[PDB]
């Protein structure tokens, strides 16, 4: 499938997937130059790209001995709502670079594993469709506001009509970070942005660069929905996002894609969830490829642990099929971690103590 | 020889050893490569069996200055039996991928340089022939438990019959790690597994995944042997393991196949040993390789100090002979730091206070 | 363009930049070896060249939610002059060696983005022909001190002509690092030295090795302008410093140039910032390419930080608009920063509290 | 020059020196293979040798602004003996390995630039040759004690027959480290040893592995010369030496040849320093080779920095002249750094504060 001479996967099938982090060298046989530049790429140097990964060697797990656990349960609640795994979907623009059918076989992926997928505001595929072919499986809209809130309340009305659960407030992009990437493929979107389209029917720089504290507010009076923040890498906010009305903190630095030079989102996860002191869920990503990694998450303070880019390379590679595969593989090694762990659910996992030995 | 269409080894000679870590690419040029990949591989990245060797570099050895002592010996006693070396074998399943003789050359190897076997349950050779190939050596026995106790009891049974002098239990692989060499070698075992044919005439996954501590007390009343706990990794369950009766504690994280994003095995030995506050004995395994590894486990906590893959290499290379000549190098390297170091006994390596500056 | 056999370049063009660290290898076709070798070369082993970009790492920026900021604002002041940017020039000698223009494309570059320069003693160009070429853009000028004072007073009586606004004394130079590219090029300089030639009508060995706290006093006195004593690397000499008469403190280690294996520039900058208590201004250097380094050292305690490498390759790839191309993208890169940071002005940078973890 | 088939240098030649660590790669290509690997090698895995070199990044000189200090002075003193420099040469065997004229040239060489030479008892030239090379240049004579006395006896007195000012006992080396390159090229020294075949007149393992405390008081009675003990890395030692009574110590692991996983030279210096509080003169080796890596040992507690294989280097590429050389250019190297520091003399940069930044 082409649009605008950019070739789309239209794989539809399981894949074999050795361990996630080698999805991204699978993928870039099958994705062009340019959009696989724009979805592995991160700002500046890289460095904390790099570093988001690193950062899970500052703790590890204990393996128990003669815990008298077996057949570790991966099943959890958001705001009541069962899911199967606490892994989920992070909102992630523009499928369409990895696949024809885009945004919509990422969330069949998410229903067949009964996981929690967030939509983007820049999606390639509008928010009905995406959560037609999701069924009855939970999904969260990740907002982009507009100084213009005939705009906001437009996308919001949508989402509410969609039957979204949640509202997420995305604040770490109020501008592009840096990306050398795109800057040498002289990278354009050569797709349209569905739900903007829809709306001039009744990128980054109409959006709010501007975003104060009243906005969660307001947006959490419109929808009636819970409203999460999501860029948040210090205590200070999480506590400033509380008290404006948020019902989750988002712990991410956007994959490392924005202020390159700010810490690996691991090392702020601990102090953010100690200020929290479960007020209110936690999701937190970037970074994340093992069991062991998902396992640290949980035990530092998460409920649920999202991806981006692995994703996307399995969407490319196995369409809705593909982002099972993904889904299914990071469960296996969580389960082998838990039970080695002595953690039969995913409340044990929260509970559990982490060594910090430097290496 | 050939086993169901596997090269196995029928070498028997002593070889000339640069040191154990070489013995690795040695091996690989003789040992199948599917078989060859079950013995080198960890988990996920490997990076708990990379730290396995870094983390000696976390201690260092004061040389000594006018020590006034000469020509170290290397003897010792666990529970009353003599050994010539504090070095052992640690139990390791299936010997039979290396060599055509198996379990029964390394039995010989250990007979040969007065040191300690352990037998895995999971051995290519049976209890009975590997204990009568080693003679009058010390043997322990590993047992891997099953939910059917006419199982255990039958091997505890066949080890006592054998004369062995303790059961180890192993707890830290109740499933397997996610190995990612026997995924991409689709590796199945293409040899049998001596002692389950064996009950069969009156992998992991009849095992027990569910282990408690009465299962501890419940083997030491059975056997009326000492009952070592292996794969501890933390202070709180060594103390758990002696409460529910056990005569030693063997610290190792299985040659990091398991619980990857785990500690070095060798940084948690010290607090364990603090822990146990010579109580009973501590067994040490998982990235050792040269003469200083093995003075510093000593002098960290260890009583004994295991190897694996160092002596399955030796084993492909040069049978009895081969295992005799790993042992016998690193003696030899271990009698070099202990002369340097002021250490006359295996007693006075156990009383050095080693440096911990941070490299 | 060629002087005594050496190749200039005369390029005058924007040059397109992926990043300053990028200019080096792209210098490198254009620079004749030894000319280059003389620019990007460190002393000794270049441990401290190193560092000086490595240091960055040591703190991190936190991305701000809801800060409620928008359009950053560049604009800063010293000793009352307003400046577009607190990207600045370093002093840089001989910079003939990349451009026929030399110093002149310099302080054009400078003044088209509303930049401070300061002019080296050791220029290809004299004081009143580069001070010509900037027009009105504020120029500083870096005095080398001769033991003869009849020179100082007259590099000096030029410079109060010339209208610069302060004096920079370099006092981290008393004798030359020992510089190996500079000893395999068998490099010396094939270009004359405009400020000596000129005193001489009416290297670093008349210079004076010996210099003390009275001669920043006999310079103030003289000059009547504000002097800044640059390659401080201690929080004791920038008080020495002030206690002499000193208007400001340029924190420098004259780009791992001079003393290896002293500290990378950045890791001090905080402890001589805490011990000047913003008595004066500080001006920072020694490893600076990206947005983020810019934000920490404002963050740290700099109120202006300056390049040398980056430009003089930028000068050599695009004569004035090269320089001016290297200015807008440092400027760029720290826009965006300060956007995700929520750091409004330059005195916003400068009241950052940077994250400290260890990497 | 050829010697049992072994190819001698004879070059007689000032050497262009880049540093000290580029003269290993140009002295393998005259060197005989094994004759190198004896030289450059260290024992086990060579972790030791490595850190030697890393261990001078843990502290940094700070550079001085306006110390009013030119033209640093390189002279010292010990027990009252005159030297030109603190750097002096280790003893070091067989150095006929390297050149035809071996310990002869480097005596003369060491007398050219008015420094101090260690003979070493496993010399390829006797004491008296070594000495009459050297003319009035002051030597020390290194003792490797045997079990017997009358040997102890007969060595001293041809060290005290040849003006030898002081004896260094080298305690550290009992046995040979395990060194792998000597393993790999089955190495046996081509040449004799002279001081052993002239005792025969009238390797490691009659020598004295048992070294004791009284030992050391029983050679100063003797000789009624100042004894120091060669090998120490704890402050324990450091007393206890002083207590036998040494008038020095010998901060020293052998260049990484004998106890690796032993800390590296540097980073025991201090505290040996710290307890010997200046009752004795400390020399200092291993890993030695820019100037500022001398300042560093200096200002940490030595009184004298000796080197080993970079003097054995230059004396394959230039004899007499090639000592000279290496002499020459890290006295340079170390004049630099004084000038940059601010300290005037010797004593200044025992007196300096070193930086503790970790890196
Ligand atoms: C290609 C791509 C598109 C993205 N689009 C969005 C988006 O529209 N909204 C958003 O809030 N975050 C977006 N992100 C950030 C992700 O939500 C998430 O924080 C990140 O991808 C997690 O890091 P990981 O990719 O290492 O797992 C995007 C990330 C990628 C790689
Ligand atoms: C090929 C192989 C088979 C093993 N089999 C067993 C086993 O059957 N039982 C067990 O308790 N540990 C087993 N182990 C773990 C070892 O007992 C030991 O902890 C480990 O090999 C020590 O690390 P090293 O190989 O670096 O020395 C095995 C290890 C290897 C490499
Ligand atoms: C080629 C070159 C010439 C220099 N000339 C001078 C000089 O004449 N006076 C001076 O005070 N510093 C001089 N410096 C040091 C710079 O002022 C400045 O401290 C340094 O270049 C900053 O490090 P950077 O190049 O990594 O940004 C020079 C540096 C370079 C690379
Ligand atoms: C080839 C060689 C021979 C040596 N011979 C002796 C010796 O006979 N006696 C001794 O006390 N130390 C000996 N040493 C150790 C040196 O005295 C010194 O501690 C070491 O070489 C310093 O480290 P460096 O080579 O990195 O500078 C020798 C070292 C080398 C490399």
């Amino acid at each position: 499938t082409m649009i605008n001479g950019y070739e789309q996967s239209d794989r539809e099938e399981k894949i074999d997937i050795l361990n996630l982090e080698s999805l991204e060298k699978q993928a870039e046989e099958i994705i062009p130059a340019g959009g696989f530049g724009y979805i592995a790429g991160g700002s500046e140097d890289e460095w904390t790209l790099k570093q988001n990964r690193m950062a899970f060697h500052h703790r590890q797990i204990a393996p128990k001995a003669l815990s008298g656990i077996e057949k570790p349960e991966l099943n959890t609640e958001i705001f009541g709502i069962p899911l199967n795994t606490p892994v989920m979907m992070a909102p992630a623009a523009a499928q369409g670079l990895a696949h024809s059918q885009g945004e919509k076989d990422t969330a069949r992926g998410l229903a067949a594993v009964g996981g929690l997928m967030a939509q983007s505001t820049y999606s390639s595929v509008s928010i009905a469709e995406t959560a037609a072919a999701g069924g009855d499986a939970p999904q969260f809209f990740q907002l982009y506001m507009s100084k213009d809130w005939n705009f906001n309340e437009s996308l919001l009305d949508e989402a509410k009509k969609a039957n979204v659960k949640a509202i997420i407030l995305t604040v770490d992009a109020t501008v592009d970070g840096y990306r050398e990437a795109d800057i040498k493929n002289k990278f354009t979107f050569p797709l349209p942005m569905a739900n903007l389209i829809k709306f001039s029917e009744g990128i980054y720089a109409s959006a709010a660069q501007n975003i104060r504290p009243e906005d969660v507010k307001r947006i959490a009076d419109y929808t009636n929905l819970p409203v999460i923040v999501k860029g948040i890498q210090t205590p200070e906010d999480a506590i400033r996002a509380i008290d404006a009305g948020a019902a989750g903190i988002y712990v991410s630095n956007h994959g490392g894609r924005q202020l390159n030079g700010g810490p690996a989102s691991f090392d702020v996860l601990e102090d953010i969830a100690t200020a929290v002191n479960k007020q209110v869920p936690i999701i937190f990503d970037s970074g994340v490829r093992r069991g062991s990694d998902v396992f640290k998450a949980l035990a530092s303070g998460a409920d649920l642990v999202a991806l981006g880019r692995p994703v996307i390379y399995g969407l490319a590679l196995g369409g809705a099929k593909g982002v099972q595969s993904v889904f299914e593989h990071l469960n296996h090694e969580l389960e082998i971690v838990m039970q080695l762990a002595g953690t039969k659910t995913i409340e044990d996992v929260k509970n559990n103590s982490l060594l910090n030995i430097k290496y």
